[PDB]
């Protein structure tokens, strides 16, 4: 009856399962393959960009929009909660809507968004597209993995899925990259004047969204995976893209592409009014796949997923945010460390047209002897006092005067603002030709983060071909003991975490730790893939993604919360969960 | 007959190994076999504490412990002599003594002079003291493989022989990481009742000694290998053994024990005053142990033994880079980076200021305050150098990390200082009034490589991240089979553009020590797994220990030949 009826029914879901492996396996392993993985490579580019430019290069935006320092949490954290909505979304819809089609939707809204958020002025807009970039690139690997899996025989399957990590390590490199060649430098970058505005920040942005515009430009040339049309009741178009699949594999190499005709024989053989109604059904059916996701089949499978997910999510963080954090946490106690401090410029009334930075007086004081060619960069004066000082078109930066006097002294184009001068003595200070407006000072604690994109930019560098060793190491284990080994990576990882305490040693470190974590975070991922029907493989693994997210951003939300004093108590949670979950949450099928 | 009997004993060593590795085949797996590997890797993480204090930490420190300016040079290389008699005489001991009685005697002559060492005073006792300790501490390898492979089948010795580089490396990282916590605080010893101030590296010895006495403790339950018994010529204690890990290992599987157990009786079958009977035993044993490693160079195993001889050489000067080389590079960049973080200090007083700032490394030379006197300054880190100071009153104020040299003072009074005589070597006593003053018996050792502050932890790091590069190195060499060498130079070839990626700090010597200890010490245990195989059991230890033995003997000819030749 119905119950035989389904019975039947999931019977011919594996006798078609197994067909279309057979199809698959005849088609062969060539050229259209490795295109097709370097097209999804691509976009996998673009989400490693998008992850590093979230996790690494936060810190430089206060010196435009007037970003506050309580709001960067609030703008990592609302990223990530962007990239799990949209993670959850688009993973909801491919398996209703297409694999191609929702791939190249959240690639095009990442694209425009990230675009956007290059020319926006204000911080709400700015962190708004942000936010709506984090679901085009969140949407990107539960339509990757998922993706790119149909396209691929059994034996082939998970050793060349093993590869797909090499290019999210190649598009955090680029970022890095980008990041450093012009964020700092003044010469690659510069602002435009009255035409347009261009900061190293917008075009840090602008280089950035590249990968997602030439991921969505290859994306258009492969076709849609055949198994979704199979499955969609769509039999002509599936025969197209399986006989595009041969022909592509074997035009190189392959006896058969002299005729294919008994093979395709056997392919063949086998406005609201309605855009609200087609939304609402759309819903219905993500709705009927997420709980049907729980039901009898599956009750025990995915919570035993989530485990291990959540498994892998104490890494992850590390890596991404914890790494970038702390390296920025020494640059910043490093530039404290670093001091210069002018006790005094007395000369005998000779000019001085040489440039000097970092001019700090402690107690200065001045003869009333008028100076030329003084230079104010990364300044900050205290307890001075000025005497006829003045100097026409002084150049100002990092300007941060407190409890000090400038009488009888008028500057030019200065940075000094209202807030900015308080709690000081101050008799006819008046500055003249004053660029005041929006603060848009030049090396304004925006080039002081040089050294934390070189650092990142070396160590991704340097994790690529780590990487390369262990991702082609990892494949030769059983995959009985990949997930073993994955959690025996998280255990060292948590185990280093618990001590980080000095600057190159962690560079070496996590660099030489981010090729096995991430060689590794693949074996969990072809797992998934491979676990999950066809039917339900971009729903389940959009889920499982969108709860790994929520572990990394809830990790942020008590690590923003309380910073400094307390850095270690996550990591013996996350070491205790990897113990616990390694006993009873590795009888996966 | 003489050359029948001979014959007869060839060609019957083949039958008795078939016949145990049956008996092993047979016996089971997965419980006794896993706790006998938890018991000897936690007894070579001694060793792996033993050879990175004598690497590292050993020569350093020599200020607090009274040594001379050669033996500060001389201690790791008679350290490493001693390892290496201990290493020879334990290994050719324990084919006669036993399996366990060897290891227990090594490992308790390892705690006991461990202990001796971390309460000793005076540099000939505690170098006699290490001496006996890298004695009882050398034969503690060859032992524990021997022991361990006694225990597992052909195909399965490598699975577990493999993995005992995880708990040498986590007794490298133990070491290290204990020695970054201990060496640079000084309350972890703290002690009432007694005047003398020792400093705090005693505690970092002393708890270097405990898992020596955690493997002591937990070595009593682990019954001796019954190949010892069968070969020695008594059965009924070995079929004890077999019956007993049996029944232990029984829970883990589904093993038929009912007749397994029958034909472990009669395996044997076919496989045949008071001090002065201590000394005819010890004479005796001395001559039949000679005589068995001198079987070894006979013609029945000379081919193969020369090879290893030669593959020993070969595979050791990775141990003198880990053990000599990267150290020197390593404490060389942390004290280049000590000397840029700080800065010259030729002097910043002013006449008639409220100079009361406190400045940090002190180094001036040539200064001399002009009858400069101020109130409530305070001073650290003082080291003046022919410098005078002029009325220089301080009443409660409070000083450390403070030595001086050629130091001298002009009408200067101290109140609660920490200066004292003992660091007045070559300086002149001009004005060195101390009336009312605290104690200020000044701190050592630190003066000695100032820049080994933290060389533990990158140290520490060092052998942590050898672990990453570890597992991932044992899974690739053990396996692909014979494309080890091709992997092994793709890995090689990827490390060292790794390396060059890495121009940006002084991190390049971390990761080239990590990802290059990885593969050399994954090489290092495919040497010992060819080793362990490839001698009989009778002659397997002393041959390893003596194999050992010349592996020290390369390390400390090559540093001594590298210190002749460089420089
Ligand atoms: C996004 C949270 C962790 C992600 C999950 C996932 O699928 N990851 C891939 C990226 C190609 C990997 N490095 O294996 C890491
Ligand atoms: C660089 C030092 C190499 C050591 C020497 C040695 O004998 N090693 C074995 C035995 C546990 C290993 N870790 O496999 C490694």
């Amino acid at each position: 009856p119905g119950g035989r009826g389904e019975a039947q029914r999931r019977k011919e879901r594996e006798e078609l399962a197994q067909q279309y492996e057979a199809i698959l396996r005849e088609c062969g392993h060539g050229r259209f393959q490795w295109t097709l993985y370097f097209v999804l490579g691509l976009a996998l580019m673009a989400d490693g960009v998008e992850v590093f430019v979230v996790g690494f290069v936060l810190p430089s935006a206060e010196k435009d929009m007037c970003l506050s320092d309580s709001n960067k949490g609030m703008l990592g954290l609302i990223v990530y909660l962007g990239m799990m909505v949209g993670a959850f979304l688009w993973g909801g819809l491919a398996d209703r809507l297409g694999r191609r089609q929702c791939l190249l939707i959240s690639l095009s809204v990442n694209s425009v968004f990230a675009f956007f958020s290059s020319f926006v002025q204000g911080y709400g807009t700015f962190l708004f597209c942000r936010l709506l970039s984090g679901v085009g690139i969140g949407g990107s690997i539960p339509i990757v993995f998922s993706y790119f899996s149909e396209f691929l025989a059994q034996e082939k399957r998970g050793e060349h899925l093993s590869w797909l990590c090499m290019f999210w390590m190649i598009g955090g490199v680029y970022a890095a990259a980008m990041a450093w060649a012009i964020i700092p430098h003044y010469g690659w970058s510069f602002q435009m004047g009255s035409a347009y505005q261009f900061h190293s920040w917008r075009v840090f942005v602008l280089v950035c969204a590249f990968p997602s515009v030439f991921a969505i430009g290859a994306l258009t040339t492969q076709p849609e995976s055949p198994r979704f049309f199979l499955e969609n009741g769509k039999h002509d178009e599936a025969w197209m893209v399986l006989k595009q699949v041969h022909d592509t594999n074997m035009r190189a190499k392959g006896h058969p592409e002299r005729v294919f005709s008994v093979t395709h024989i056997k392919t063949i053989h086998q406005w609201y009014q309605r855009w609200g109604v087609r939304a609402l059904s759309l819903g219905g059916q993500v709705w009927g796949n997420f709980l049907s996701c729980f039901g009898p089949e599956y009750r025990r499978i995915t919570l035993m997923m989530m485990g291990v997910w959540f498994t892998m999510s104490f890494s992850y963080y590390g890596l991404t945010v914890w790494f970038p954090d702390m390296i920025r946490h020494l640059q910043a106690v490093d530039y404290a460390s670093r001091t210069k401090v002018f006790p005094g410029e007395r000369v005998e009334h000779v000019t001085f047209n040489f440039t000097l930075e970092n001019q700090i007086h402690r107690g200065g004081q001045y003869f009333n002897d008028k100076f030329i060619g003084l230079r104010l960069k990364s300044v900050s004066f205290e307890d001075s006092l000025f005497e006829e000082c003045y100097f026409e078109d002084v150049t100002s930066s990092n300007t941060f005067f407190r409890n000090c006097t400038f009488i009888n002294t008028v500057f030019y184009n200065t940075d000094l603002f209202e807030y900015k001068f308080v709690n000081s003595r101050l008799i006819n200070s008046t500055f003249l030709h004053n660029k005041e407006g929006c603060p848009l000072d030049v090396t304004g604690t925006g080039e002081g983060a040089y050294m934390v994109y070189f650092v990142s930019f070396l160590g991704t560098l340097a994790v690529l071909p780590g990487n390369i060793v262990s991702a082609l190491l990892m494949d030769k284990i059983g995959r009985l003991r990949m997930l073993a080994g994955s959690s025996v990576m998280s255990c060292v990882s948590c185990f280093f975490l618990s001590f980080g305490n000095s600057e190159s040693a962690m560079i070496a470190l996590l660099c030489l730790f981010g090729g096995v974590s991430i060689a590794s975070w693949n074996a969990l991922d072809v797992l998934t893939v491979e676990l999950y029907p066809s039917d339900k493989r971009t729903t389940a693994f959009g889920f499982l993604n969108a709860l790994c997210k929520l572990a990394a951003v809830l990790g942020i939300s008590i690590f923003t919360s309380f910073v400094g004093i307390t850095k270690a108590a996550p990591i013996l949670f996350a070491s205790a969960a990897l113990a616990l979950g390694s006993s009873l949450a590795l009888k996966l099928p």
